[PDB]
């Protein structure tokens, strides 16, 4: 039977990988790594998981099955990591998830539970994953413009234009900050008007909230997310603590549902829970307690906040020493956006020639569509990669 | 849209998990002499060594670790382990095992059917439903003399198709008891191999029957008969892990290119259900198997475990049989693993727990490995006073 499996392709993150590895020059660079790496080029553990899990091999003294949609102390400090005071614990349903990822799946698997002819509006562009598990699940899927690649900046009109067909009822993904791929984000008031536009169609927002702490600050971050949940009745919310808590193989996500009545709510955290049974019972459960431990423990939570913070700064200072070197070699300030850029991630806006013409002559390699990440770069590589733009003609 | 989404039937075992002189006999979870479902030495060394040697938390494999893999194909299959053949997926254990094998076997053929053996474990038949995969059931247990109804599972087994699946229970039949000898399970592969019908093997329980070779001896006779066969493993209970979610599916094909297509698909399955399986549980696994001081104690603390249920079910029949005056419970010590079912009906069963405060499943399940010296006569006495 298992031959009439059609062929599925593989990651691609490996193919650029292999290239890579095969790459005989010393002076090589990998600007295409999707994860958090450090001046030595690694991804440490953060001080306060390494404690959270020293705290939890002598506190723990069972393994039994736990809760189902999550342990209670993971949701609520969850929530009001995201949400802050204004968590309405009588409206808001939470479920612990595999990941953001799972978060995602999980929140697309609801929507359409409760709206089968749901459309989903995503933007233009955006990680390519939403798109995939949305095909998968044979999911309308609608496009919203998003990217200016002469400014490298956000096409507002644009968007306000594409989003203004959504009907009621179907669903627009938005990030919540630190755009992946591009870093392009909106502002405080261009959030407003999105959620004029959202109350005006009825269209249902889902934030994918990954990158809470890399941008302007965790309160900051969260500041979009929080404007949409105050003004909009029903909302979701998939979040990540792989990237702002350094446990990505751990597994540990958190789907919100804000709703409009506790009634509703009700309703919501019973097909979130029935969700999980149907998928594999019940949720990993040692990332989510390394969180809980984390934000429940004012020793760890302090030292957490202080080493997101150094992560933060020194991706922004990399990011204005590049900006700065680039303004010196072209003799102008458009390369100006990488400063302006929030997140690990930025769009250079070169052409597919121009990043093979990169990687051949200069020996940086990065995505396909120009993404790099910030963190990949340093003072001693920053130099090489912003001549290698201007000579490649970007 | 959320106020539209329709109320859901609530997990009827993981119910009275919540409800809970009271007597805990219902989850499928090992519990000791104490009540206490503990940390088997072993995995918490492991848990310790992890502390020390691990340096990252970076994204890993998407189908799971090579080290996870290899382990737990050759702890399943043993030297019948045929890895050109074989392709390998990490799993959120081993309900998550049994879904991705569902999805894998459905995008093969989408007009699927599946037999399930009647009864069955209720989370089997619950995701069919949901996934909205057509579902036989085969006879299987003998409510009269508590053992299997061989001749009536080999009657509706003959009658599948090709394409179509059988859901097996390796070893510790949940919810009954009872299991199937070496000889008849050479019998269902015969039957198998006619009807051309696909194995989906459930091993749960691996190590709390005869053994842990022994549980596995039935999975690795239709691994040797069938080229093609689907296991669904789960790392909960052998290794005490429940909560930390881990288990993988192996598919075993015919050849390698085979092999090929269904390693492309199972981590395509990953990628779009929640991208990369979790890392902790699968670790810790790998390293008891891989680590000779840890594998012995391991396996030293799992035989007696399983010595010690089957003391337990053996003091019960005892019990019972001076009590009824007669040994129609003797099937308590025939049964082998966590559960077994007595037979007592919804309302003998309700009347129990409402004034004993002693909780087994519906059906009649109880864990025997929450009964202990205390508890076994008062379980012994209280059943007789439930009468039928
Ligand atoms: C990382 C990321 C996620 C999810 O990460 P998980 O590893 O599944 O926790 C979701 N959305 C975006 C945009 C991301 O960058
Ligand atoms: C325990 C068990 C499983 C798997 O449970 P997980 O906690 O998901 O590992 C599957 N089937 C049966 C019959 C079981 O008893
Ligand atoms: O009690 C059981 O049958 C095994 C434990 C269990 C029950 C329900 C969902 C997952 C695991």
């Amino acid at each position: 039977m298992l031959g009439n499996l059609k062929p599925q392709a593989p990651d691609k993150i490996l193919a650029l990988m292999g290239e890579f590895r095969a790459d005989p020059r010393q002076g090589k660079i990998d600007l295409g790594v999707g994860v958090y790496k450090d001046a030595t080029g690694h991804t440490p553990i953060m001080r306060a998981v390494h404690a959270a899990e020293q705290r939890m091999l002598e506190t723990e003294t069972t393994k039994t099955y736990a809760g189902l949609s999550g342990e209670p102390e993971f949701q609520k400090a969850m929530g009001e990591l995201i949400l802050g005071d204004g968590l309405k614990s009588e409206t808001t349903a939470t479920l612990a998830t595999v990941g953001g990822t799972g978060a995602l799946r999980q929140a697309l698997e609801l929507a359409r539970m409760a709206n089968p002819d749901l459309r989903v509006f995503v933007s233009d562009p955006t990680w390519p994953n939403h798109v995939s598990i949305m095909n998968f699940m044979g999911l309308p899927v609608q496009t919203y413009r998003y990217f200016d690649a002469e400014t490298r900046g956000v096409d507002f009109e644009g968007m306000k234009a594409d989003l203004a067909a959504a009907k009621k009822g179907d669903m627009v993904l938005l990030h919540g900050c630190c755009h992946n791929p591009t870093g392009a984000n909106l502002t405080l008031d261009q959030w407003a008007e999105i959620a004029s536009i959202l109350e005006k169609t009825g269209a249902l927002p889902l934030i994918d909230l990954a990158y809470q702490g890399f941008g302007d600050g965790l309160e900051e971050d969260a500041a979009g997310t929080r404007l949409i949940a105050s003004r909009i009745p029903e909302v979701l919310i998939a979040a990540s603590c792989s990237k702002n808590f350094g446990i990505y193989r751990e597994r540990t996500g958190c789907l919100l549902a804000l709703c409009a009545d506790a009634a509703t709510r009700e309703l919501a955290q019973g097909a979130m829970a029935f969700l999980n049974r149907q998928t594999y019972s019940f949720p990993p459960f040692h990332g989510a307690k390394i969180v809980s431990t984390v934000l429940t423990t004012p020793e760890l939570r302090a030292d957490w906040m202080a080493e997101l913070e150094a992560v933060r700064s020194g991706m922004l200072r990399l990011r204005e020493q590049l900006a700065g070197e680039l303004r010196d070699l072209s003799g102008s300030d458009r390369f100006g956006f990488v400063a302006e850029h929030r997140g690990m991630f930025s769009r250079l806006g070169a052409t597919p020639e121009q990043v093979k013409r990169i990687k051949e002559e200069f020996g940086i390699y990065m995505v396909g569509d120009s993404r790099i990440n910030i963190a990949g770069l340093n003072d001693n590589t920053i130099p090489i990669l912003a001549r290698a733009i201007i000579e490649v003609g970007v």
